């Protein structure tokens, strides 16, 4: 069994478990903001009703879902107060009464203050009805930029995805397990496991096409989605009054910042983050904007023996076939994946994402470079 202190949850893996809807009433008024974005950003009365709000103290969330929560409302609030609309009059000063309780709250999480993959995806949730199943129909997500935005889309597809993964996680330990106590039959039936349920989670990834439209998407979930590091709209970063002197450039929200097929690169041997390239460079540093559990899982993976070299060393095809399918179900996830971007970024960006295009690619070429037989 995996250790508790990585917070993975044998249901649904990273993702956060029932996370908390509401706030104590001494937040009515995040919420409210948080909750009505589409309204207040359209009616342009979203900057006005932040600068009226009052610095709340954050020591009534007193447990990691509240304060995940609180996060997840704070950074909503932060990329509709930058962005507005979303059509370039932008803010460069992020007001105290805002700043102050969402970096206080950052840094007791160890996340940074800005939106990250982890509160727009992983606790961005709820189940309609409690007694029924983890699917589309019976979810929905707690917060959204604009109407039309896709973003329970988006969001919920993600999700699902980093819940079809979760059956595969639960396997990791066995993995190792059998590794330490030289049992090959058990590595074999776990490794085919692994990759039986990575290739379910690609059926997942069709869904996308049911509630996510290109123009939508590009136009506008991506502006709210964007950060303030390498960004000509805010070229020194954003100053988080009363909280720093200084402007401080942060990355927006990116599934860079997932450890859902990361954990699997990590227990593969497929060196995602090794050398000096910019692929490397970018997951690496997408790390720290990843939960401190999640990044200790991952580091943690790391120093274990490797699975890769545990195969290559047995002179075994059966053993190297079941390892094979777990790269080759990863390099199909990524291939697909790719499709979608094509659609949803390259095309429209056509109509008016070359090195997003170049990230991904490098990112399949070395999973598939990863594979023992199959050239
Ligand atoms: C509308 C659909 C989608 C689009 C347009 C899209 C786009 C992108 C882009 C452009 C990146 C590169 C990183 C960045 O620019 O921030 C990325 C990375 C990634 N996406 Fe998506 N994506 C979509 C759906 C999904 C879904 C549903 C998942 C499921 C969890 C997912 C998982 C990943 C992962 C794991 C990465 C990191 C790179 C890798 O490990 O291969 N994506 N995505
Ligand atoms: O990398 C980003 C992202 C965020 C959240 C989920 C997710 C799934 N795949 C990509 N994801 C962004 C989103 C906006 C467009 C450019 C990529």
């Amino acid at each position: 069994t995996i250790s508790k202190e990585y917070h993975i949850d044998e249901e649904v893996g990273f993702a956060l478990p029932n996370p908390q809807e509401n706030l104590p009433d001494f937040y009515n008024d995040w919420m409210f903001i948080a909750k009505h974005l589409p309204d207040l950003i359209e009616s342009g009365q979203l900057r006005e009703r932040v600068e009226k709000l009052n610095m709340l103290s954050i020591d009534h969330l007193t447990d990691h879902k509240s304060q995940r929560l609180a996060r997840l409302v704070l950074g909503c609030i932060t990329m509709a107060y930058v962005w507005g609309k979303g059509h370039g009059d932008v803010r460069k000063v992020l007001p105290r009464n805002i700043a102050v309780p969402y970096c206080q709250l950052s840094k007791k999480l160890e996340l940074p203050p800005i939106l990250v993959y982890a509160d727009c995806v992983l606790a961005n949730w709820k189940k309609k009805d409690p007694n029924k199943p983890l699917t589309y129909e019976n979810m929905d997500v707690l917060f959204s930029f604009r109407d039309g935005d896709c973003s329970k889309g988006f969001f919920l597809v993600s999700l699902l995805v980093e819940i079809a993964a979760a059956s595969a996680i639960k396997v990791i330990p066995t993995v190792f397990k059998a590794m330490q106590m030289q049992e090959r039959d058990t590595l074999l039936k776990a490794l085919l496991e692994i990759a039986s349920c990575l290739e379910k989670a690609l059926q997942v990834f069709h869904q996308i096409h049911d509630h996510v439209n290109p123009k939508a998407f590009f136009s506008v979930l991506r502006i709210y989605l964007s950060g303030w590091k390498g960004n000509p709209q805010l070229s020194d970063g954003l100053v988080y009054e009363g909280f720093w002197e200084d402007p401080k450039e942060f990355a927006g929200g990116s599934a860079g910042q997932s450890s859902v097929f990361q954990c699997f690169d990590v227990l593969l041997g497929i060196q995602q983050t090794a050398g000096g390239g910019h692929a490397a460079q970018f997951l690496q540093d997408m790390r720290r904007y990843m939960p401190p559990a999640h990044r200790n899982f991952l580091c943690s993976l790391e120093s274990n023996p490797s699975v890769r070299e545990f195969v290559l060393s047995k002179g075994d095809a059966g053993l190297r076939e079941a390892y094979d399918a777990c790269v080759k179900a990863l390099v199909s996830l990524r291939s697909y994946h790719l499709q979608i971007v094509t659609k949803y970024i390259l095309i429209p960006a056509s109509q008016q994402g070359t090195d997003l295009m170049n990230f991904l690619k490098t990112v399949r070429s070395t999973t598939e470079k990863s594979l023992l037989k199959e050239g």
